[PDB]
């Protein structure tokens, strides 16, 4: 029975072939050479200039389909190119971390004999979005489309669109509320929903009322249908203007291009050695207004990513992720396939822009997650929904290591202190100004600030780890789809990071509730931790907090001609809105993880979003920036002094200027209480050495290395023999107090019956 | 092109056909004559006694693939034959209910061109469970196979299971936690999941980590398929041996013979007529221990279900929920098929027994369920889980109204108080005995106790109004699939309702948990408010309570021979088992519905079956009767006395034996204070009008008549009337103080796109 790839080899045969070669020869599919790119090397780069602009240009036009404002305008849409045994050739820009993910998602497919069963037949439609098998939230649907040529498959298309809501618990698409897998929202496992290149209706009905938006979710699936289309009707003019010889040549050249081209660019920008570098966030459900139903999961905790980076005379690298800590009873699990294409998409803007885009990187980089920490469950009951709150605090470390490096070796515009934690995701659900069941998702944490550099301040409002365009989108459109109007945007000052060039401000949105009937918002960033930290030098960025008032009275204060709070909430620790709101239930706390609350007309939410941390000791910093900073908006007055010795005076003109004399003495004066105030580390450590050994902290410190020792020996052998701690000195997690289901017991998606799955990392 | 119907129409047009016909008509598909009944009734019974054995044989086969106890034992487990129209022809015994579900999900299809997309094609396999569409709850999961000969369609097999789980929030089937669709478990609307007789792999995979109780769903899929497979066999078989014509003619006298058959039985054994009564249960989502994480979920509520019971002179019958209350943020909503089918399974039990068990009925009962009420929702964010809650509480009213047309015209023998709230239902979740993921769901309650009779006592322990052939399941059986051990199984002391005749008491099981990790476990049933009253006197059978002792210290207690909790709670106001765990925490009071609780090997779970009402006043019970309740352990000594002017004397054997002169004189005596402490009815009446006009009453109370009133107008205006209130009175449901989202907006199935549902109900 002929296999139906273009060799007459199976899926499984043909890339069981690949990945032998891979490993034998340490070149991706064995290519010593690579024919075309060296023989016929015009050829070569025009199929990859015609091909790579098709995927971009599909992108761009079918994003007009949409009408969530997330496609429409934000571009959280991705078009990925592959070859049969499911690598990536060539992507659109975007979301492009699911490269990996649908590629995955094709790999096992190719690895559970879906050619058998259902089939893998031309015109065929599949679409998937399956945690379990490595996706990074189900609210991000893959469309899967295999093309063939004379007959046999040559490849795929795949188109990922962040969707609104998959009917989770909580209404949102980062949702909390549901602490399990159940409850989670609608988790479609490389379905085959189309034929003949036609929607089956039983997929139709039923999926669209598993939603709540599901007008969004309808023209969501037509823009990825309508990308992956383009692409397949693309790729066939393609090979019949160049040929299926050039062609098939290409879509594995390209890859191993991309090995060769991390190889290289590691070799030119870095230094060989070892880099250590550590991250965390708080998750804090022991609060009251985390109110979830299940007795076990109301606990705080911290995720723990520590990453050992080794960088090698031969140009490879790895990222060892021993002492780790595991997965919980949240959303914020992640998976072996989430995590490495996170670390992918990292090196897709600092080390590789000029490269190959495609999986050829992850074949040059080693990868070891033990089994069972959060970036590797093995459980197959976790939650995903808002992956990237430990994913974007994990990867942000390793902007600072590789960072080392780039410094060291005098490359110093590609510094960068790291990334900002994208968040606060401001969510609700209920009845919108259409009067239909709706749900709310703002991407303005698409425009947070980025990490400073060596050579200049981060960039305010820009970006997030997983996608470097960013865009904030209009007021004007993004009252479309809520029903809430602006009471104010404005940059978010003393969110940056601070050092001798600061971290990139955040900015914040104030929002009242209108046109809205029962009606429900929550919060969803980091509190009580900052994910980023700052770099030789240098802060990290400010962490989160929330902002609610209830019971305005603001329609009689409109009217009245009243005060009405406007703008932003310049600065929290002295506000102006509580004030003007004398009646109202005001929620003014740190609690920035928050389940479901009622809402209605003229109350109001914060939208906070976060900023970059800061490179290098404040007190280098240009004094004339620090006063620009304070007229601009970007730092208040009180930390002029008090962070970066700058001495302001306030001209005719109101604007603040530098009062240099002052500013020199008041630096001269920070540098010996800085002596005076500090000791020796010796000191400090045997002071926090006898904490730790009368076991002195806070039950979700004690959780963090208790559960983080039992899944990294090599962790807390190191940490043992920093702190000198007897072997009489123990730390089992079961005396903390608080629950620890899941601790011991645990079972795989792979004791599940015909599930093969992929192993990708070294585990 | 031509459609695939024996006739070579469509499936939609065929049935558009006959109901035309029927609603011109009045008989099923027109039939004014029965031709092969009348012609050749030899050849119509053979039929007929061949294909109800099939059925009632495949079900009882297939049932032994199952590895679940409720399927393989309890037989919750239901096969039916449908013509092309899908209207039943026969059944085997079981879940009955679901001869309307699966008719309505077959017709859902007919009405939504699954003909021309995805296509109704032979050998296919269709899966469904969608509670929009009319199916009880998520856990009942229908295989639907077409059944084709000569290359048309001529009839449907259904096959239904009660399957353990279907990762719902809440582990166990009737489950909370989730307030909403999304979270309530894995909803499948009409999917095709076979072809060529074979299933889909990307079914199985998504499907099978989509629930906990994994092989035990795997199995109940094969003893749907299985017994679908014997079905369609059989009849080919038939139809092979007598005819197509003779079967195309059955397939339709069939039902119309059944609709026939409800008449003549109304005609012959009741009285024309009005008959109004009315139920109630609880709902008390205030409670600390009920966890859901929507905030306007959280108040407490009673369902309303009024019925308004019209026999008219022809034989025809109505029943109208006028009045009826709205559908709330709990998993106890349901479906006008639901619900109506709920009451066709009745009629089987007492009306039609001895005729055509089939859709005739249906054709022959006048239904109108007010839009928007409890029992017709027309909000698709609803939730199924334990719909019983609600229906097993309304339909107990329509039997003592029905028996009131009994006992007035002499079959007494046919007379029942109503039927028990079929519950307590023993759910939790987490690592088993063989350490995998797992969720429990005890079928204890399917023997609870029975209405009184005019004649004679209740069954205890015996039935419940979804299944008649009660079976509690052997112990040694239930301890494969749960890691709980058990300490008593007892007949519930005082559980039967009082009366002449004394309704059937429950029965109580006290487990512990054993080899269990990572577990928890929580209540489902009724506890402030019990549904079924007693008849022509007759007192309810009594409400429920919950008893949990954690931290039991129990494994010390055993190894050191003190004393241990054995048995049923005999005496819940004077407990034994309390006094006996001095170190526990001890969970005993009315709270019936909790959500998940961790407990621990060694904890303690009381399971608590229901009774059954009484009939009459129960002080003319002959008193040798109350004796032997005493001794046989049904009612309390206490109550003899107060209850039944009893009085019991004990004998040298220990024994309780009738004191015969002082039972007269407590019985003179109990008539004097009846007399003594009852007042004229008008006089009670203008008391209680003064405490409505005060509004003096739970916001339970409150609401409860509130949603009623906007829900049913004849209600609202029947109310004043009774109570002679002003026009100046009014309750709004918004001053009562708790939430009421979903009073006024509501989005109904029926608007989203391409959605044609159908319609059974007067609404
Ligand atoms: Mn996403
Ligand atoms: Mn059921």
């Amino acid at each position: 029975t002929r296999g139906i790839v273009r060799g007459g080899e199976t899926l499984k045969e043909h890339r069981d072939r690949l990945m032998a070669a891979t490993k034998a020869t340490g070149r991706y599919a064995g290519l010593k050479t690579l024919e075309l790119r060296e023989r016929e090397p015009i050829l070569y780069n025009k199929l990859f200039s015609r091909l790579r602009a098709g995927v971009v240009d599909a992108r761009e036009t079918a994003k007009k389909i949409a009408a969530s404002p997330i496609v429409e305008q934000e571009g959280e849409l991705c078009f990925t190119l592959y070859n049969a045994a499911g690598d990536s050739l060539l992507t659109s820009t975007g979301i492009i971390i699911h490269v990996g993910t649908m590629g995955a998602a094709i790999k096992y497919m190719i690895e559970n004999n879906w050619e058998a069963n259902p089939g893998v037949h031309d015109k065929d439609i599949f679409c998937n979005n399956d945690s379990l098998i490595g996706n990074v939230h189900p609210c991000d649907i893959h469309t899967i489309v295999p093309i063939f040529w004379e007959g046999e498959l040559i490849g795929w298309v795949g188109g990922v669109t962040h969707v609104i809501d998959t009917g989770a618990v909580g209404p949102g698409s980062m949702a909390t509320g549901q602490v399990q897998r159940f409850g989670d929202g609608y988790s479609i496992t490389c379905r085959k929903v189309g034929a003949n290149d036609t929607l089956f209706r039983d997929w139709l009905h039923e999926s669209q009322r598993m939603v709540r938006t599901t007008r969004y979710w309808m023209l969501d699936e037509r823009t990825r249908i309508a990308g992956c289309h383009m692409i397949r009707k693309l790729v066939e003019e393609v090979v019949a203007e160049e040929g299926i010889e050039a062609y098939w040549k290409f879509a594995y050249e390209a890859v191993e291009h991309g090995r060769l081209g991390l190889q290289a660019r590691i070799k030119a920008m870095t230094i060989p050695g070892t880099y250590r570098q550590v991250g965390f966030v708080d998750v804090p459900y022991a609060h009251e207004d985390v109110r979830v139903p299940s007795d076990f999961a109301k606990l705080d905790t911290i995720m723990h990513a520590p990453c050992e980076m080794t960088i090698r005379r031969d140009g490879t690298w790895r990222l060892d992720f021993e002492g780790s800590s595991r997965w919980g009873w949240h959303t914020y699990n992640a998976h072996q396939v989430s995590f490495t294409s996170g670390i992918w998409v990292m090196m897709t803007q600092t080390l590789i822009p000029s490269e190959m885009i495609n999986d050829g990187a992850a074949y040059g980089t080693e990868f070891r997650l033990p089994k069972g920490t959060w970036m590797n469950p093995d459980d197959r009951r976790v939650a995903f929904s808002y992956s990237w709150h430990f994913l974007v605090s994990a990867w942000t470390a390793l902007w600072r290591g590789l960072s080392r490096s780039y410094f060291g070796r005098g490359y110093l515009e590609e510094v960068n202190a790291g990334n900002a934690n994208t968040s606060n995701w401001l969510q609700g659900g209920g009845f919108n100004q259409y009067d239909e069941i709706h749900a709310v998702n703002s991407f303005e944490c698409a425009a947070n600030g980025t990490g400073a550099t060596a050579v200049q301040d981060g960039l305010s409002h820009a970006a997030a780890i997983w996608n470097p365009e960013g865009d904030m989108g209009d007021m004007e459109i993004w009252e479309l789809a809520e029903p809430l109007v602006y009471l104010g945007r404005q940059i978010k000052a003393s969110s940056g990071g601070s050092g001798k060039y600061r971290g990139g401000c955040g900015f914040e949105s104030l929002r009242m509730v209108w046109n809205a009937k029962d009606w429900t918002m929550f919060f969803m960033g980091n509190g009580h931790i900052s994910s980023d930290w700052g770099l030789m030098g240098g802060y990290p960025a400010a962490s989160g907090y929330r902002f609610a008032a209830h019971k305005t009275n603001l329609k009689e204060l409109i009217a009245s001609g009243a005060e009405i709070p406007l703008g932003g909430d310049t600065d929290p620790e002295n506000p102006t809105w509580d004030a003007m709101l004398p009646d109202a239930q005001i929620k003014r706390d740190k609690q920035a993880i928050t389940t479901e609350e009622m809402f209605s007309d003229y109350d109001l939410y914060l939208n906070y979003m976060r900023g970059g941390p800061g490179f290098g000791d404040p007190l280098d910093r240009e004094p004339q920036a620090v006063a620009d900073d304070i007229n601009g908006g970007y730092v208040l007055e009180r930390f002029a002094g008090e962070v970066y010795g700058v001495v302001v005076r306030k001209g005719a003109d109101g604007q603040y200027g530098v009062d240099e004399a002052g500013t020199a003495a008041a630096r001269a004066q920070i540098r010996k209480d800085r002596l005076a105030k500090s000791v020796p580390v010796s000191e400090w450590m045997k002071g926090e050495r006898e904490k730790i050994l009368a076991k002195d902290a806070g039950t979700q410190v004690r959780q963090m290395f208790a559960a983080s020792f039992k899944l990294g020996p090599r962790f807390e052998k190191d940490f043992r023999t920093f702190w000198s701690l007897p072997d009489s000195w123990t730390l089992p997690e079961e005396e903390i107090g608080v629950p620890t289901y899941g601790s011991r017991y645990s079972m795989d998606i792979s004791e599940l019956p015909d599930v093969h799955t992929v192993q990708f990392v070294e585990e």
